[PDB]
C-alpha cells in the first residue's frame, strides 16, 4: 500500500506465531521489539540510539510476516520505547520512500 | 523522487542559513536537530528513544527546506547524533511509504 505520514505508520506483524503492532522505521538500521520469548538461540548484543545503547537479545534468520509481507532476518529484543520495523526488514518487503 | 533503503535515507536539508544532511524518518513525529545556534525563543523538552531520553530546544514555524521543497514547521535541536527529518515535516514534502 501507499502509507500516508499523518499518523504513526503503526503495522500489524506476526513473529513467533503471536501478532503485534510495530513501526515502520525508516530512521532505524536495525529491527527491535520489546521483550518477549522467541524461540531459538540468541547472543547478547549492543545497540544505540538517540539516548544512548541498551543491551539486546540478537535472533538471527527470525520469520516475520509485516502488514501481509514476509521477511526473514535479524530481530533484536530489549528495551526499545516501541517496537520499530528497521530497514533491515523494510528492504525485503519492498518499502521505498517516495516524495 | 523514490528512495530505496538498502542504505540510510539521508538527504541535504537547508535551515538557519546551513546545509546539513539528515534522515527521512518516518519513526519520529518531530524533526530533531543536531546542536546549532538558531535564534529566536524556545521552549524545553525531552524526547526518548533507545537508551533514554535526551533535552532539546523546541523552535516553532522553522523554515526548512528538504531536497529542494520547502517546508516550516517546529525543529527540535539537541545532542542528537544525527539529524532527523520527522512525520511534521515529511507530510509537508508528500513523503509517503510504499511497498
Ligand atoms: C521510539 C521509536 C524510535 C526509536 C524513535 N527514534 C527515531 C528512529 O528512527 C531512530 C533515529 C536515530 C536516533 C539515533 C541514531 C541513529 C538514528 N532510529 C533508531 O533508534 O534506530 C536504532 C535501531 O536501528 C539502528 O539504527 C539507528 C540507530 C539504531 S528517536 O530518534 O529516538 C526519536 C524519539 C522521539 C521523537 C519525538 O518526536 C516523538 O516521536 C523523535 C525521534
Amino acid at each position: 500500500p501507499q502509507i500516508t505520514l499523518w499518523k504513526r505508520p503503526l503495522v500489524t506483524i506476526k513473529i513467533g506465531g503471536q501478532l503485534k503492532e510495530a513501526l515502520l522505521d525508516t530512521g532505524a538500521d536495525d529491527t527491535v521489539l520489546e521483550e518477549m520469548n522467541l524461540p531459538g538461540r540468541w547472543k547478547p548484543k549492543m545497540i544505540g540510539g538517540i539516548g544512548g545503547f541498551i543491551k539486546v537479545r540478537q535472533y538471527d534468520q527470525i520469520l516475520i510476516e509485516i502488514c501481509g509481507h514476509k521477511a526473514i532476518g535479524t530481530v533484536l529484543v530489549g528495551p526499545t520505547p516501541v517496537n520499530i520495523i528497521g530497514r533491515n526488514l523494510l528492504t525485503q518487503i519492498g518499502c521505498t520512500l517516495n516524495f
